[PDB]
């Protein structure tokens, strides 16, 4: 059946077929939903290690399938020899591989269908860095290496994902053990408190029992944990001059720089695993650019996080007495405007969560005109902060899971059986 | 079947068992989630009892007089009535009952810390416009309380064959008028533009200014409804000034005290009431950040940021985003000088936490619909913004209906 979305303020409705292919449920019945739930469902695909060969092959030709009929070529000459190809090699093998054309169109879909990402005007210029060559974790560290090199491009930053071996049997997983390729250390201090940033404590303390020695500051970027083919992890520092920075000023009070902030320009997940036709990528960083909110709200003013707002108030001469006086939003306005002027001073790409949620509105039209919908989970998609004079909030959408995707996936020390 | 949810700032995990008792669809499916959709998706004999008796029994396990001698009275003169007469009457008790856990179980709402506070006002007996007028009147009076506000419901007779319905055309009590102009531009409230023509068209002359309270437009039993002015001495109003800005006061704002909702449907037991206006106290943001700010709406936006002499050439400025936190201090800073009751956005959000842990403790859960109860500015600094909510529909509700005049058969000429 078609689903229509309304927009309310412009009354543009846009009808909805594409989601009669969604494969995955979402956690909601139609007693209750769940559409706030961190991580509704655990409906995967296959059991989690090697499948049988009718668990592996009907979700490769699945894709399989999809790719050629994407390509106006169903049934051709290639799509047909190529079922027999993954055929005999999930004969011979238990698993497949995909040809590059194949590894490409699958990631950049994957972002297309990632219905929490507000950024996805952008999903067809993403570039694929194939790293499945990758054995070892001296390796993986080269790979990412150019990843951030290529990314950063000096502040002009450019979408990238790098994907490194597919998992096998679960005994041969690559990890990237970081959540981000760059993230600050947080540090459990004498009296209690967190010194860094609290997010990675746990991370930050892996290291250092790990071997790494902490310079135990407030923003001492994250050693790499890299884990190839199963084995142990292994330290590595990502060298300086490859981690772009911007130290945060704001553009009237100039006592702002004296608080002694700065970010990295860099986002870069990779934790998550990616998912195409069957197959399961656990590694397979990828990056784009931040938007403002992301560091200003999130990262910066979290109660569990950096949670600077009590200092930014004070300097700002405001009435702490209450909360009425709002002198929380009123901090968390002006740090994020210093993050848009500092990132767009140093000429650092970066979106504000206005031009970004415009962006995701002509995207979803965009979306709606030639595929038939667009999966969109409004939770996410709707900024932090100034939510009701975004186009976003007056929107409508409809929330569904579309393959090939971005998959959470557990902590791997959580699961892993160390040498 | 248990169900947990979490909060991803203080790691607080709760186990909901109360999401068993719905039997209302939520328009979500296994595969798709609609928990953004406004709105997804009379009754005869043979549906009514068992209504009924859900109602009654719930009714009579929640004051521990479940399987009673008066409990199974209860049922059989309930299915006698509704045998007899093709449905029943609630008793004073089951109403007041009816009423606030329609209040609690309201998804929507995050101010239902108070929802056990709800004073009842049965108008069952009303026969008339003029009658509904005085009961509305009453309500309008005691709820404003001079400033100290209380929330209240007036409930009047019950659907009956769709044909005899009460209706308040009003969306709320107590809204401003709006004028569309011949430039386009519009004078007050664009937000009751096509409800000002409908009281202009049925006879109201209107002052034509920004801050017109408009007429009660009242309908009694399925008659054509009539028109009533409020007076203007029970109408509570907030002049909006700043504390910082003394410029503020020269934009000419203010608010009414009273928020009080008057086009939605209480369901209770399968019974229903079509006009059923219920009030209580303003959260800030619904003034500061929907009312005046809302392009749609009433839009100081531009004129305030042109007066912060904010640059608004560049949207990465966030001027849009400056100029709305001083309405929304303007608003609480206004209201708490006149001593009329307000919370704001923080505050509230917090007692809903309690509330909903609470609920958890003592109910087995409590259904809450994020998208709503996350306040529509400076959401993640608030403890909801990070608090897993289930959702689900219990009963008795509270419920959308069709406008009136979209259904209304008229009368006259
Ligand atoms: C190019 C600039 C981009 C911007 C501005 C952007 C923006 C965002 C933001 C703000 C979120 C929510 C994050 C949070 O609040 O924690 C998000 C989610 C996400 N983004 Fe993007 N993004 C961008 C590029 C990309 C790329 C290149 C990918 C992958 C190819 C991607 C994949 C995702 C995924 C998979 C999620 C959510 C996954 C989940 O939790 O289920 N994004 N995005
Ligand atoms: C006493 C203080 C109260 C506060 C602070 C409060 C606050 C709110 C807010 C902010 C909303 C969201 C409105 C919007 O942003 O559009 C809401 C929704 C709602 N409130 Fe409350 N409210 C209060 C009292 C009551 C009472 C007394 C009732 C009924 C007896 C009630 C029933 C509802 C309902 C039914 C909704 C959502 C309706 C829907 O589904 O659209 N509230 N409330
Ligand atoms: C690529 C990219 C850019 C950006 N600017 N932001 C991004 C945020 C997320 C993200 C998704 C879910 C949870 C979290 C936090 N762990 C982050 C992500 F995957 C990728 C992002
Ligand atoms: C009683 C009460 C108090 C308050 N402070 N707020 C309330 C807001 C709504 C409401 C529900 C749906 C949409 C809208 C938007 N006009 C408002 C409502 F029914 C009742 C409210
Ligand atoms: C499209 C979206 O679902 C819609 O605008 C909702 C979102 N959340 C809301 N939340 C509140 N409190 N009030 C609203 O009107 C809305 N509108
Ligand atoms: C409980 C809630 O679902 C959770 O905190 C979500 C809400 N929305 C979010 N939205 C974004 N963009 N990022 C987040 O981490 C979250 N967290
Ligand atoms: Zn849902």
């Amino acid at each position: 059946r078609f689903l229509k979305v309304k927009n309310w303020e412009t009354e543009v409705v846009l009808t909805d077929t594409l989601h009669l292919k969604s494969t995955l449920e979402t956690g909601c019945t139609e007693y209750i939903c769940m559409g706030s739930i961190m991580h509704p469902s655990q409906h995967a695909r296959r059991p989690e290690d090697v499948a049988t060969k009718d668990q592996l092959f009907p979700l490769a030709k699945e894709f399989i399938d999809q790719y050629y009929s994407s390509i106006k070529r169903f049934g051709s000459k290639a799509h047909m020899e190529r079922l027999e190809e993954v055929n005999k090699e999930i004969d011979t093998t238990s698993t497949y591989q995909l040809k590059d054309t194949e590894l490409i169109y699958g990631a950049k879909h994957a972002w297309r269908n990632a219905s929490r990402c507000v950024g996805r005007i952008q999903w067809s210029k993403l570039q694929v860095f194939d790293a499945r060559d990758c054995t070892t974790a001296h390796g993986m560290f080269n790979y990412i290496c150019n990843h951030v090199k290529y990314a950063t491009n000096k502040g002009n930053l450019r979408s990238a994902i790098t994907i490194f071996p597919q998992r096998t049997d679960g005994k041969h997983d690559f990890r990237v053990w970081n959540s981000q390729l760059i993230r600050y250390a947080g540090y459990k201090q004498p009296d209690g408190s967190t010194l860094g940033d609290p997010a990675n404590v746990q991370f930050t303390e892996i290291c250092i029992q790990q071997g790494w020695k902490p310079p135990r500051g407030r923003f001492d970027v994250l050693p790499l944990l890299l884990q190839a083919n199963g084995n142990d992890p292994e330290l590595f520092q990502i060298p300086p001059e490859l981690v772009l920075e911007v130290p945060i000023r704001h553009p009237k009070f100039e006592w702002f720089k004296d608080l002694g902030l700065k970010w990295y320009g860099l986002p870069a997940v990779s934790n998550m695993l990616l998912e195409i036709g069957g197959l399961e990528f656990s590694a397979c960083p990828f990056s784009g650019w931040y938007m403002g909110t992301e560091i200003g709200v999130r990262d910066y003013c979290d109660n569990s996080r950096y949670n600077i707002l009590e200092e930014v108030a004070k300097k700002m001469n405001l009435d702490m007495r209450k909360t009425s006086s709002l002198w929380k939003d009123q901090a968390l306005v002006e740090i994020n405007i210093a993050v848009l002027y500092s990132f767009q001073s140093d000429k650092v790409t970066i979106v504000d969560h206005h031009s970004a949620t415009e962006s995701f509105i002509k995207h979803m039209e965009n979306e709606y005109r030639c595929r038939g919908g667009c999966p969109a989970d409004w939770v996410w998609i709707v900024p932090p902060m100034s939510g009701s004079i975004t186009p976003v909030f007056h929107q409508e959408m409809l929330n569904y899971r579309l393959t090939p995707s971005f998959e959470y996936q557990p902590d791997p020390w959580n699961t892993h059986v160390w040498k």
